[PDB]
């Protein structure tokens, strides 16, 4: 009866988060969404105005670029797709479940083979990321040993500080470069490295798409590495935290009678 | 030893897979993307001589109108966001990290508030699927043994077959409606519940966003309760399916001696 509980406790828990994460979020994005808008539909009116153009058209033009850009083609030189530097991009994307959305199949075969491949490819990824994190606690018991001087396991609130140091670390780091060599702020850099990192990859803004990019050679090497350790990091702290929450509910289970 | 020769070899596999993917992604999608961008070009060139506007012109008003979608417009009509539904979709897919990016944070404090949101609400919904997982072990050596009439527990290959038959009922079940509802065929509909339940989130198609929506209020009860149940089912059998391919990296590292 107790897991039973501890199910319709964190349900409710989670259902309560949803409605008051929804009204905060619609409080600070509704007046800005509607700005937007008008300010499109006021732009719409003066460039049909200004060519005597008609309506329709104008949406028959919007429709062919709205398929054109699910092509994949977009107003400011990017890269080619589908070839094999972007193919390797896209199987990264995929196999690690963030799904950036900017490279698609659209042929019959290449959803049934992506399909398939998912279906054997994340499963993969998912080892890699939990013997990455074993190997990594090993490590640090063992640096913690012989800097004291098996039994020395580190306790987990530790690990979590540990986790939170590297990935802000990590972060910093990654925008560091980023901010540079893209047009982005610090603050947008952060929030890129927060999106990707996490696997929830919105897909507002996507790295190394801006076909000639200097040396080039070094710099998706770079970019290759940086994702790696970041997901990684944030996979192990997401672990860790919830191994926390776990807690808390037991103890909030308790104390409740 | 053993560990550091098992994350190595993982490691190698996994590189040969990419690279083979890469190679046969490629392959299947080249001639479609540039058959596709030969079309746009031409669609472009087609309505430049129709109405004689310079390039630098149609340049800048698909900026603009690149800016207006970032915000939420289309074409058709859509539903709108941030009122108090599109707000609890958003919060929705964002806790379980699927990321569909139809809807996107636009300033500053909302993304913060997006950082802290997930960073706390990410870890709850991940444990929520291991006590569900728990629960449905429990419940299907529960029926096990009521059916043959503690030690009846199934083994790790009964699970996952009862998990894959559950994902393709769900699956087909899911697939019957989304196919007259949405104008969408029964393979599109297949391909979006797998691309949807592995929370990968391509966000090329997404579900319940056609403004008036006939009955509209059991629909989208349908679709969450469809999606959660999607998730949970899919997460259950990449975690099977990790471990039966940890013990396949097993047997090939005793084989090599
Ligand atoms: C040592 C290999 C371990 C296995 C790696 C596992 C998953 C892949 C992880 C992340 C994908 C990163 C995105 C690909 C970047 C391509 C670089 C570029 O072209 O710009
Ligand atoms: C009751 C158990 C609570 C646990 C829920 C956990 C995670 C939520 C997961 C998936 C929801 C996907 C978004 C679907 C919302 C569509 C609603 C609409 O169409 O407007
Ligand atoms: C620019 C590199 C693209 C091809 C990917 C392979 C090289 C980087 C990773 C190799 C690690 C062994
Ligand atoms: C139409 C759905 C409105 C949004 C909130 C619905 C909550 C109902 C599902 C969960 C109740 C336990
Ligand atoms: C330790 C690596 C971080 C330093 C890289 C900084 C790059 C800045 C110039 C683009
Ligand atoms: C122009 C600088 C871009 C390359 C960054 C070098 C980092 C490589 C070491 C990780
Ligand atoms: C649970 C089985 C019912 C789901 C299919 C209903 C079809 C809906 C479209 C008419
Ligand atoms: C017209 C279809 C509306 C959805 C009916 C399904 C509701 C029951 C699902 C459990
Ligand atoms: C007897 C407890 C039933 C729990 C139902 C939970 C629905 C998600
Ligand atoms: C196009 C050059 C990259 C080829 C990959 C090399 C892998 C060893
Ligand atoms: C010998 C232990 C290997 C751990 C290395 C981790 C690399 C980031
Ligand atoms: C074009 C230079 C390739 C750099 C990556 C090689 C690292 C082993
Ligand atoms: C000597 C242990 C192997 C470390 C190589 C790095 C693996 C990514
Ligand atoms: C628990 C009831 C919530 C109702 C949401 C608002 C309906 C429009
Ligand atoms: C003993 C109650 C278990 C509930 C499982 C419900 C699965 C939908
Ligand atoms: C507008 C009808 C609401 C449907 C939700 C049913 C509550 C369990
Ligand atoms: C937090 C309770 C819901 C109030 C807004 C509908
Ligand atoms: C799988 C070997 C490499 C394919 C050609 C780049
Ligand atoms: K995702
Ligand atoms: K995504
Ligand atoms: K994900
Ligand atoms: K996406």
């Amino acid at each position: 009866n107790e897991d039973n509980a501890r199910f319709l406790l964190l349900a409710a828990l989670i259902v309560l988060y949803l409605l008051g994460g929804a009204a905060v979020f619609s409080a600070l994005e509704l007046a800005h969404e509607r700005q937007a808008k008008q300010r499109w539909e006021e732009r719409l009116a003066q460039f049909s105005r200004g060519h005597q153009l008609s309506r329709d058209e104008l949406r028959g033009f919007l429709r062919h670029y709205e398929e054109a850009t699910r092509a994949g083609i977009r107003v400011d030189n990017v890269r080619p797709r589908w070839d094999f530097t972007g193919a390797f991009y896209f199987v990264g994307t995929v196999v690690s479940t963030i799904g950036f959305g900017m490279t698609t199949p659209a042929t019959v075969g290449g959803k049934i083979f992506l399909i398939f491949y998912g279906l054997v490819g994340c499963p993969s990824t998912i080892l890699f990321f939990n013997l990455f994190l074993e190997r990594l606690i090993t490590i640090i018991a063992y640096i913690m040993k012989s800097c004291h001087q098996a039994g020395w396991k580190p306790s987990v609130y530790y690990v979590m500080l540990i986790l939170c140091t590297a990935s802000i670390l990590i972060s910093c780091c990654a925008s560091a470069m980023y901010t540079p060599i893209e047009g982005w702020s610090y603050f947008d850099s952060l929030y890129f490295c927060f999106v990707a990192f996490s696997t929830i990859g919105f897909g507002d803004l996507v790295s190394s798409q801006n076909a000639h990019y200097e040396s080039q050679g070094l710099y998706r090497f770079a970019n290759f590495v940086f994702i790696l350790m970041g997901v990684c990091c944030i996979y192990s702290l997401f672990n860790v935290i919830s191994i926390l929450i776990k807690q808390s509910l037991n103890w909030i289970l308790r104390k409740m009678d």
